[PDB]
């Protein structure tokens, strides 16, 4: 190690002396805090932008169900189901009634579509269409029954009239019905165009009210659906991007400074590669077997592959949140994933200018030397606690509700060791000490198990390695 | 111990270690991992078979709630009674009604059973029967009051009408009142035979709509139960076990693999017991009485009998799983606790495989050194816990609706310490700081004397051995 | 300490050593053993007893208010109310109108008081009786108002008639109004006689109507009371006492046992203050003063004034429970607190057998090392503790509802630190954020401050300390 | 140090040895004890009487709505709304028809304003007001739309009828619609004059039935609010102040000896920075850098500044107080906030008295050789903990209803690392396993690596750094 000292310990620096190290004036590092503040406020402004064309989303269809649901009042949206034949024929005929009655008992000022796609005959706009099997006969008690699949979509056209049909003639055909569903679509003016001061979106909805019955089972739910598809609508007027543009050019900054950032910080990894080379061989060999490639792993610092990790999403990001002016894209998943979860990632890079201080290492680096230790235990734990997750699900899960998937258990277990819906799932399982006096008597030894378990012995490992740990690294 | 040093050495041995003592090959434990596989996919493709006709159990009944019971809104099932006397005539004649107009009002196409059971005379279907004294005048002011058992079961008979009687001519004589019940049974088909791709199964359900009346309070309670009795439907037709057999002949080999499991841990079992005899006299004894009846203890290895115990489980309950072809037993509680609980027992024995490395060894081996002394301060806890279930049980049993039985306030505390529903009881308890105000206080002095000794002095405990623990296995 | 050595040792010893210390077979030590079975099944048989009347209790009054409240379907209790002035008439005479006509609409068969009490003259059942200021002329916008209270009662009388008036002429001058009551009583015949299997118990019931008008602000709340008073009907038939003397004649036990142990631990007691006048002097004074009353605290044993503090109260608890045959006290309260206490206390003298023990004495003394550094620390966070219960009963005060008296805010704040009801207090200041927006960002900073108080930096004192004193007693 | 020994240590003291320092008789701390009485009774004596004026206040409003909200039963404040054109025509009549029909419908004798403010002409009470654009013609499929914020205010007008008009003739305008306002006043007299014994407060409700349309969105809620302002009414009468003087001239005694006490603990201020200019030079300096403005800390004592601070809110909270009897201030959280945060921090200087005492000296002072680490953990937390807020605000945002604001997900995210409404978050989630399948498998991600991060790793630390800080205090 003679001609290599200075060299590989300039590596080995903090900026606290890298100003006292050679006069070097780190704005190699103030860059990376001018993203703290850019992708925040790229965030936040998307945010608010996008919050609020919710909120109108989701209560036009809260006006839809009180006008085209059949006695719907609030709350019950998976609880409203049809019963009798009846029930089924009023809910049906209120549905398209209201339709064809809209702009005199409706406010809001909606208008028809007069469309022209698959579901729809040319000139009409309303079509309910059944859906049952090809030939089928089904009988109980003479059990000559035949089932193929070869399902036929019998549609009943209906336009809106222009200025103030045989639809109300129509059969069903319960014993072969599998579901009758509606279709129409309504354009609007969104009308909150003072607080963004300038010319605002223009939608279309599309309902579709569902009268499903899959089960067969004498229960038909009835559902309702929209999708918002959003594009301008037509005008010759001016004066709108005064202070739009201000916002339109805001991400040009984002795809220069991460760009910029994604520049500066590569070549660091593509210093710490490039001397990798030397200590190798190092003095033709001697030492040799030392380097062990976990020996190679403290070359590459991960706070860098970190900041090149959000720089990748950052700029995939908000170049796919352009797709907002003409875009046809309604993707308003894959391009708020990618943002948030930057943003989640690029804040958690500020604790690396906590670790230049002598206090705040002390605190980090204990969290560091106990990670291997909790991973460990974290796999003995799992292991039991998939063990509990297929037990339960097959024991309580016809009696209960809550038990009954597997994505559910796993959330009403873990739920449940926290110390969360507890006495809720003691109390659901007493409507059964008369029905089946064996599986309330397992619950009582299944959950009591259970619950003792984690908090008793598993926790307090948790609290345990922690202290543990933390007295290592203060001695 | 000269001429026993390499047999009783090999085993204990490690078959990380087996494989350089002396080639071995471990095939002996590699098909224990095989059950991992097989028997939680026995597991899971028994439960998605089961979850599937749950729902339509559950579901049809949910229909016939809102079929045969007059004003039943959602939600409100215990709570759903009958006060007048002629709330009680009413939905009486409307159960009878439905039951008589069924094809034509309802979807889901049901047909009556034409029994021949015993709560039914030949050729009909729907019989409500009343129950009441033999003899009995009970009469207030006047308290000249006969009691005694002897109930008379006074029969209605009626039977569906083939194409398109006096049971409105009624009395019920509610002085002496029993319960009034009605039993009828519709078969149907299930029509769920798509995803199955073959012939579907064929329903029977037993309806009992109770009109219990056990307390004389003046309140009538209204029930509803189910029991689908299932069992197959006729037909000459074939195709259908072109992939049901290959569901049909997999338990055979869960019946292969544990039972050749069985077959091979219990000859360690076999040999671990043959060589006690020798190390009991061993010298002629030299030391004698060092054999001490817990220095024996550590020769069968604990972990080999839990591998035992699974498989009399497991090879008992797919050979009970058989019952769904062609048996008639209805037993989905003894087939389905002895699956859940093999694989709840099956999983935890995986953590024998992390004990061989060397890291997870020390948290695995403090758990071991601390369940002693967790289960002796159990005992201390369980006998104060049990105090105030007496306590509570009796002082704020009549004014409350949570304190009401043991098992429910083995749970209400229980749930409790570990801090959920602990406002709503102290909320339930302020209608009574008027009502009976020393009941207040007590229970102002019960709770906050409870829930702050278990958090405080208790929960700590179980913090402090495991962390008392954890510095002896690694110092 | 020369010739007190053996006397003064055989003081200190235990039953596991007596019985090799002078040959005394410790039947003084199992005695209060006998309590442990006699005591709990005193009290059991007490429960199940008792029980059973309260549900037969809370059940005649669910009946009772759909029979006599205008409108009243289920779970609103305290939120039923009157707000119109017809809304007040059709409530009164609808609760009228039905007990004239009770045995013809009404099932459970109740009859009639023809009392004799204060609030009825001769004959007459029912009474709705006015109240109203003696003179009053408040008027607003005219404000010479006068009040002085002098209620006068005008009652309205009716009687029920035998066989197959005035009332409905009535007016209520609302701006004087109080409150208008309704008081009537029915008798009726318990008819659970059959697993009793015996002659049953025969109640009275004293239904309350209560129109309260105190606030005066336009809002008339409408409750309804019962008290049973219990007492037995008229026979001249025998046979009942055949097994209901073998439950008269166990309390005797109790009288027996609880005694002769309050005889037994106390002449201990006169033996260990006896044993103190020769400690004093001891010498001719040599030490003096070393005797200095905390160790003269070692001599009195503290688990036997326990014991003889449960059989004080005890043997007064059972000597009240004899009144339930003849004795016309309904005293369910004094005669409940007494018995489950003790038993809370018997059943926490179990742990002395515990400690006899060499392994379960550590955890038990852990504790009693222990309990004077909690209990001052208790101190330092009860002083806090009060500080934000009269800040926030304050300023939270009048917007919300679980902040109202201190008596919540004790339970509020005391049930949050623990982890329940968080999320909905929170959710329940956020109908402010317009409304006073001052005092929105004070509950964000009482609230955060105070959860994040008692967690993170006391909750973690009581951890510690058991853990630094676990350190004291193991080493 | 030589000569100012008797000096700078007088002015480390402690009272317990004050008294034998040179005989003061400290009566110059048993005054600061006076504050703990006489504060907290000036504090309790003024919720009582505010209590019981916010529940006239917030019954009267309940009361109000139950008479001019068509079809509003309890419970649903926020979700009552009007859907149909002809619910906004019956929702509005009812308004306006009850309130010409109060005298005879409703009980609680309310009486007409009469009014003479700003949206009321001369005579008028009631006056509904339109709010509308100026000129704006928005239509869908022909979307030329003109909108500019122009609104003008319709106002109707009508008076209450003295002894025993065309609103009725009334056009909406929908499409152009903002907002419709009622606005009307009541007085009234309080009639709980009994328990003050003297002459009552006499009210002016004022009422805002809002029938809102901002969103334009088909929806429009309807709403209520009041304001009680409050003032004195006419009469000349006397013989109120017999007992309510003693009130009025107690906060005078506030007055005085908090304003005694700022007096005093100020001159030990004065006292302390006094001496400080002595420390400085005193020696002409010897050591001269030892001082270092952290050294200089420990002189001004940090209880003293604490009760310098309650004194400025008491003295300034009290005197806000005395608006009451005759100003017309309504500033009831101004004068709450300053009188509560005093009690907050007036009770938390007790803690000095305690550390006077040995043992209690130890907890304390642990807190506060633990205060720095935790604060400087927190702030390593806090980082993380707003990655997760800005991360599950957009993804999760507008799916949902908890995660909607900031605000909601700081709360709904720090009342789950606690355990509580956790289940209730896992369980909304699930309505969206079919709903765009990547956002429910991000919200397992996200909400099982957050509750599973900070109690496992960072709740640990919290127990961690106060054992490791209680280690160091007493050894
Ligand atoms: C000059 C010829 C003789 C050299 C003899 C002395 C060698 C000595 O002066 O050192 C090598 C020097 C420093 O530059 P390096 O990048 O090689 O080394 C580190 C830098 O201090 C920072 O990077 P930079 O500011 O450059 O972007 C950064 O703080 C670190 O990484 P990190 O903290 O993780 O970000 C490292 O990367 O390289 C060249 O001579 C630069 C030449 C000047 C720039 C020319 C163009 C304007
Ligand atoms: C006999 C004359 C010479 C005495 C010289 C030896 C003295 C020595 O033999 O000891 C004193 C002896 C023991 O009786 P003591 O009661 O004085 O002393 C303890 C007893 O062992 C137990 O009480 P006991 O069984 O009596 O109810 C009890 O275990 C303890 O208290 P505790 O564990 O808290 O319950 C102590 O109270 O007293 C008398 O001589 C008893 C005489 C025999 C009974 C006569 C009537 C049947
Ligand atoms: C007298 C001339 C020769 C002096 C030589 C001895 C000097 C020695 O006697 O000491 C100085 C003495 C004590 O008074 P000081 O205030 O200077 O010093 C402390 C006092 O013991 C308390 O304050 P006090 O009771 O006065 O309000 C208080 O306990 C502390 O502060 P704290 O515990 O935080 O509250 C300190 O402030 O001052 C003057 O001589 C007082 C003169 C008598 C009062 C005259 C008017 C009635």
């Amino acid at each position: 190690e003679e001609d290599l000292r200075r060299r590989l310990k300039y590596f080995f620096m903090s900026p606290c002396d890298k100003f006292r190290a050679k006069g070097r004036k780190p704005c190699k590092l103030m860059l990376q805090v001018v993203k703290i503040l850019v992708v925040t406020v790229q965030l936040i402004l998307f945010g608010l932008s996008n919050q609020l064309a919710v909120t109108f989303r989701e209560e036009n269809t809260i006006a839809f169900r009180h006008l085209f649901l059949l006695g719907y009042s609030d709350g019950a949206d998976d609880t409203f189901a049809a019963y009798t034949r009846e029930q089924l024929y009023q809910a049906i005929f209120h549905a398209v009634d209201q339709y064809l009655a809209l702009p005199d008992v409706s406010l809001g000022r909606y208008a028809y579509v007069r469309g022209g796609g698959d579901p729809w005959t040319n000139g009409s706009g309303l079509a309910l269409c059944q859906r049952y099997y090809h030939r089928g006969h089904v009988d109980p008690a003479n059990d000559t029954f035949d089932i193929d699949p070869m399902v036929v979509t019998d549609c009943i056209q209906v336009d809106p009239p222009e200025r103030p049909s045989s639809y109300k003639n129509l059969t069903l055909k319960f014993h072969k019905l599998v579901n009758v569903t509606i279709h129409f679509r309504l354009k609007t003016i969104n009308l909150q165009s003072l607080i963004n001061n300038e010319i605002p979106d223009c939608y279309t909805f599309s309902v579709l009210i569902t009268f499903d019955n899959k089960a067969h089972s004498g229960r038909i739910p009835i559902s309702l659906e929209t999708q918002a598809h959003i594009q301008e609508c037509k005008h010759p007027s001016v004066f709108q991007h005064g202070d739009n543009s201000f916002r339109l050019l805001f991400d040009v900054v984002v795809i220069l400074t991460c760009s910029l950032s994604f520049l500066l910080c590569a070549r660091s990894l593509l210093r710490g590669f490039l001397l990798q080379n030397e200590f190798v061989g190092f003095m033709w060999r001697q030492r040799g077997r030392v380097i062990s490639l976990w020996e190679r792993l403290e070359f590459v610092n991960g706070w860098y592959i970190l900041l090149v990790t959000s720089d990748v999403l950052t700029i995939s990001g908000t170049i796919m949140k352009i797709g907002i002016e003409a875009k046809n894209l309604a993707s308003y998943d894959v391009c708020s994933i990618l943002l948030g979860t930057s943003t989640l990632l690029v804040w958690v890079g500020v604790i690396r200018y906590l670790t230049f201080f002598h206090n705040y290492n002390i605190l980090i680096a204990t969290l560091r030397v106990a990670l291997p230790s909790v991973m460990r235990f974290c796999c003995c734990v799992a292991v039991i606690y998939l063990g509990y997750c297929f037990c339960g699900w097959i024991v309580l899960g016809p009696y209960h509700v809550k038990f009954r998937s597997l994505s559910m258990v796993s959330e009403c277990l873990f739920s449940l060791i926290n110390g969360d819906d507890m006495f809720v799932t003691f109390a659901a399982m007493q409507a059964q000490q008369g029905r089946s006096s064996l599986v309330w008597l397992f619950s009582q030894l299944y959950l009591y198990s259970f619950i003792s378990l984690f908090i008793y012995m598993v926790l307090s490992l948790f609290i345990a390695l922690i202290t543990g740990a933390y007295d290592t690294i203060k001695h």
